[PDB]
């Protein structure tokens, strides 16, 4: 990776492992405001397996604050899974990995573009949740799961409904861990600030078993493990929403 | 634009009129204590006698423009370099810091100002989050000269006029700050002159500066501005903090 690009070679890269003892209380962070994720049935939304991972390309309206007047905007979501029971989160907790991590994807609203705010600080914002298995179907993840099986082929897209993209995010916007650091895949560009929610999201095991065996990658690859290894903080303390 | 006097500062600049504006009071009370608010770190600040630095009586305030290789860390992968500084002053007997604590303003203010090292121009870094950051520390009145603002303290008098500048030697700048990098407040705000751009970070030092009485009255009464008025009173008024939350870095 730091062969095909240096970047990710950087002192401050994601993922990390969250060590919430360790983490500083800061009564300044705020519960999260999000807005316009309600999105109606039509226009319909790109999903996309892109060979790295399954992409979903949000449309314009998704407003998200971090704090006063730090704004964002959603630009697409996508998930890092396992394999066959092995757990494929990015985010560890105290060294323990999750089934599956959930990503969506932010631009801040002081950069009108994209690559303006790569490796520019705060220019994206990245909010993630670990999925756990749980007993119930998840009503939110089955609308993406269900239409995975039309996308196995690397670089095949579809269309699909629009869905309240807020119900796929954990019950309590209060509650979470952030630090500063990078994209988890080339090119690896820094001053991305993560935001990690405390509480999970639960999916069936069979819907965890949708995730991860429907997908082909790059070669006759399985689309699985799609993982980076956690990165030292260097320094970096992890910040709490919650004492 | 003039401190006192048009032109209204939004008719200057829009963002002059944004809801995060700076300077702000700090109530220590409602800052929120936060233990991820390192101490600050300084490279590169203690210069040689040569090459010379600008000190320039710019009409609203002196300033004394910056080499390049002054670095300046807020943090780990917080990094900036060092633009330039200067001050805010009141005038005989009225005090003239911009940042007050629980009401009370202090007799001076010195502002470094910095850009991040993600941007190459202060134009791109304008209005964006964590862009430009400003080091504040209150200037009081203590018994001794203060050898450091000597050197530019008695410089003043070649620059009275508007708009005149001289060369004065390289110094340790980090003396014109307090010793005591630890302890500080911090929160997110703006320029306090047009165009008062927003996602400024201020970090507001604890500990004071000491300056002598002759010093004081020197820096307030020296300076002419725009017009023939005097450069006095050079603070713009609190604005509110309209539900952001000053972090500090000390319970
Ligand atoms: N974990 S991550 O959030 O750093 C990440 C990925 F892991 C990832 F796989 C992707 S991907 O779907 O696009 C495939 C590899 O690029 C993005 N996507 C982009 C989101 C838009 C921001 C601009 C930088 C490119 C990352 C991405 F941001
Ligand atoms: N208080 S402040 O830090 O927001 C401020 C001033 F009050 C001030 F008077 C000045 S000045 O002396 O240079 C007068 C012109 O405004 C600057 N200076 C500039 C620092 C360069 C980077 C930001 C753009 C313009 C302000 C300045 F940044
Ligand atoms: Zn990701
Ligand atoms: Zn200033």
């Amino acid at each position: 990776w730091p062969r095909v690009s240096p970047a990710c070679a950087g002192r401050f890269q994601s993922p990390v492992d969250i060590r919430p003892q360790l983490a500083a209380f800061s009564p300044a962070l705020r519960p999260l405001e999000l807005l316009g994720f309600q999105l109606p049935p039509l226009p319909e939304l790109r999903l996309r397996n892109n060979g790295h991972s399954v992409q979903l390309t949000l449309p314009p309206g998704l407003e998200m604050a971090l704090g006063p007047g730090r704004e964002y905007r959603a630009l697409q979501l996508h998930l890092h899974w396992g394999a066959a029971g092995r757990p494929g989160s990015e985010h560890t907790v105290e060294g323990h990995r999750f089934p599956a991590e959930i990503h969506v994807v932010h631009l801040s609203t002081a950069f009108a573009r994209v690559d303006e705010a790569l490796g520019r600080p705060g220019g994206l914002a990245v909010l993630a949740a670990f999925l756990e298995e749980g007993p119930e179907e998840n009503s939110a993840y089955e609308q993406l799961l269900s239409r995975l099986e039309e996308i196995a082929e690397e670089g095949s897209e579809t269309q699909v409904p629009g869905l309240d993209i807020s119900a796929l995010l954990p019950s309590d916007f209060s509650r979470y861990f952030q630090y500063e650091g990078s994209l988890t895949t080339p090119p690896c560009a820094q001053g991305v600030i993560w935001t990690v929610f405390n509480q999970t999201v639960m999916l069936s095991a069979k819907q965890l078993h949708t995730l991860s065996d429907t997908l082909w990658g790059p070669g006759d690859s399985r689309l699985q493990l799609n993982f980076r290894a956690t990165q030292p903080l260097n320094g970096r303390v992890i910040e709490a929403s919650f004492p």
